[PDB]
């Protein structure tokens, strides 16, 4: 929940690669199979 | 819930890649089989 | 939860690679299988 | 939950590597299996 | 949970790499298996 | 894409819980973002 | 892709859980940001 | 990909838990960010 | 990839956990921000 | 990537735990950040 940026000045490359990632295959904060008596 | 910017300028590239992810196959912030008793 | 960013200057490569990840594959926080008597 | 950053100055290279992680293939703080009485 | 930086002056190399990593297949602070009898 | 059964002979509880689950937030077998120059 | 099964005989309790997972908050099998020359 | 069962017999407890989980927060056998030149 | 079983003969306790596990939180096998030449 | 079993004859206990686990919070097999130049 934040801003993503990139922006490019002068640059050369053969081949570049950015990758951004804040949950892939997550369960982060869940509650799964939870019980209670009362 | 954020902007998303990619702005470019002067580039050469062969090949290049940029990917921006927040949430794939996630399950964050999920309530699953919760129960309670009163 | 917080800002990306990536800003680039003059540069040249044969080939560059950047990746941010904050949860890949996690289960960070997460609650399962508890159980509570009362 | 923390910025990244990472701004480029006048560089050259044959080739280059940033890679961030905080969390990858973790469990931090997670809770699995519990148990209670009462 | 802290910002990541790394700013780039005047630099040249063949090759360079850079990596920061705070938990990489960790459990930290997990709870696996506990039990409970009352 | 198999078959799912729950039978239930004589059975006395303050309370059960049952729950199948085969895929939740997955994206299984999928393909995003490829590509291929020939 | 298999049979689910849970069958009771005579049981008795103060509270009971049952949970099958085969994939929740997962990737398997995925390919994400692939990219091929030729 | 393969059968789940549990059957019960004569049993009695104040409390019993079961849980089966072979991917939760898993990208198992995943590709991501992969690239190539030709 | 394999089945899983519990079967119960006459069995009697105040409390009893049962937990299967082949993959959580886990990146087996994955393949990430791989780079090649050609 | 194997059968579990757990098949239970007559037994008396107070309290039993039963866990079985192969990978928890591991990125067995796992590439991560790697790179080639040609």
């Amino acid at each position: 929940d934040a801003e993503f940026r990139h922006d490019s000045g002068y640059e050369v490359h053969h081949q570049k690669l950015v990758f951004f990632a804040e949950d892939v295959g997550s369960n982060k904060g869940a509650i799964i199979g939870l019980m209670v008596g009362g």
